[PDB]
């Protein structure tokens, strides 16, 4: 049975991942870690430990002391704050990656690091985006994730490092601080129950790949539990659905016909939305290991409304 | 009349580049720098300065004090030595790049960093390799050179960083002191002193190659090129491509009693198969008017003169 450390696990996805993994391995075999102070409920969910990813010395301690064998590298600065703070995002994303790589390599850890729809550029295929294609993002966040894919794979060929990487689409979850380019699709459900009116910051027909949190984490666990031999590559696209604000607004209106939508586009967020793909092609992920999504637009909307 | 700094310029290319740039912009306007001790003759060529690329604070000094406006970033650990020392090669090639980037952006410096045929992998187009394609190199040096491309271009779209980049083929020069493309240099030093060279690559293994003069000239010309005539910031630079057997063929036009014994080192062979065979330089020729001068015939003639 494996001992798990989750790096930067107090963000949008981390807590959910902790819950899924603790159910699979036991409360005490999953160690949650971040640099921020944890909410009372999450601290009492199981072991939590302060971990600064830029501090390499501290990662060795934690991995040795807690006999960690599985690591999920969730700590990063995303496309939102990344652009405003290029120096720090470079540090946390690239130097942080190296440290996690080194520790896992030295101590025989199976390593998960997410990549993103932001790892693609304007010169990339967008309808759909395959697993192997031109990657030339013009965001520090994406560039660093391209680096994550390449470095991770190299460490698998140079050393026997068990590196596994899923390119997450925009993830939708119930109670998620703001964002964030794909953030409208989280906030919309808040305003749907609050007033019945929501101001959207992307164009009505901006198609992006999306996914419910349950699917995202289920994929994450599955690929990690997968037999090595069935993995022809180490970075996979993961896919569930693609939609637009307009298409989401209809699915909402199926339950709440009164729901009203307005628009005020943010050019900054709109510009990087246009640079991303519209659909993710996960042929390889479905073929190699048994990837199937459980949530599409109707059921995603149903569950999200069930939290209000 | 720009003030130039050549980083890590005691290797194969930096000295020749110093010579070219000094004849163009002035002896005292081009500073050569490295961490190693410079030979006597090169020390007296023009201004030389110790500069460790890992030392960010020292780069800030040098750039401000010597009022640098043009930087050519040659410091690296190459494909062969990098696989031996991954942690070191990661520092020098990655944090070294990061430092060079931060300095060039802050002080409004024209930055040149060369990429390589090594920036491609087994999943890439190989015959010929275009400017835009899949890049999945399976060497640390390769992974850091892709990172070089993306970071440099990002800083161009993010800040106002004038980042200009060329992907060199394996460069050939007479004055060269154990890489992958090394065979094409060690051959002449064993060709004039007749007449059998042991090659460590298979008879029909094509790689893009170029003579130092063309490499250095393109490097200058791309920097001299007007910014608005540049549709991209990373260009393939091409001249010729050959196999070991083809190289032995053109040597016979000058010395017919030449012979090759192929004893192939699989480690360098494998990564030679992971590299492209030809580089397409359409964009280079189109945008800033690139044209090579040395093809296989006149490459051999020039090299033999040095023996
Ligand atoms: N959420 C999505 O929709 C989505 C989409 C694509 C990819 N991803 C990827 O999934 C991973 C996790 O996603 P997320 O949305 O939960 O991120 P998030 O922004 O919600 O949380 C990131 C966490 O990293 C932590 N962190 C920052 N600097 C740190 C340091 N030096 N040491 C330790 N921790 C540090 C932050 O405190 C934060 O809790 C990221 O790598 C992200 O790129 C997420
Ligand atoms: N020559 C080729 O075949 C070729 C082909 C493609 C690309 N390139 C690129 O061209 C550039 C120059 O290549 P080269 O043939 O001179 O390589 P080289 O190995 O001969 O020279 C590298 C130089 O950088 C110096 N250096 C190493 N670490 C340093 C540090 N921390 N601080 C300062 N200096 C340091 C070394 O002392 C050495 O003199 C490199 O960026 C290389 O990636 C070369």
């Amino acid at each position: 049975p494996p001992r798990v450390l989750i790096t930067g696990g107090l963000g949008q996805l981390g807590v959910g991942l902790a819950n899924l993994l603790r159910k699979r391995f036991g409360k005490d075999n999953v160690i949650l870690s971040d640099i921020r102070k944890p909410p009372a409920h999450v601290f009492h969910s199981g072991p939590f430990v302060y971990a600064n990813i830029l501090d390499y010395k501290s990662l060795r301690e934690i991995v040795v002391n807690h006999r960690i064998s599985w690591l999920f590298h969730y700590s990063a600065l995303l496309s939102a704050v990344g652009e405003a703070n290029v120096s720090l995002a470079r540090d946390v994303n690239i130097t942080g990656l190296h440290n996690v790589l080194d520790v896992a390599a030295e101590y025989n850890v199976r390593l998960f690091v997410p990549s993103t729809i932001g790892a693609f550029g304007p010169t990339s295929p967008r309808n759909p985006a395959p697993d192997l294609c031109i990657q030339r993002p013009r965001t520090i966040y994406g560039v660093s994730k391209v680096h994550t894919e390449l470095m991770g794979e190299y460490y698998y060929y140079r050393y026997g490092l068990d590196f596994r990487c899923l390119r997450y689409p925009g993830i939708i979850s119930a109670d998620s601080p703001g964002g964030g380019t794909t953030d409208y699709a989280v906030q919309i459900f808040h305003a749907a129950a609050k007033n019945g009116t929501f101001e959207c910051n992307l164009e009505a027909g901006t198609r992006l790949p999306m996914m419910y949190i349950s699917d995202c984490l289920r994929a994450t666990l599955e690929v990690m539990e997968a037999p090595a031999e069935r993995l022809s590559m180490r970075t996979y696209n993961i896919s569930a659905m693609s939609f637009t604000p307009e298409e989401l607004a209809q699915a909402l209106r199926k339950h709440a016909p009164d729901f009203q939508i307005t628009y005020c586009v943010d050019p900054l967020r709109q510009a990087i939305a246009e640079s991303w793909p519209m659909i993710l092609d996960d042929s390889n992920a479905r073929k190699d290991w048994g990837w199937k999504h459980d949530f599409d637009l109707p059921e995603l909307v149903a569950t999200m409304l069930n939290f209000h």
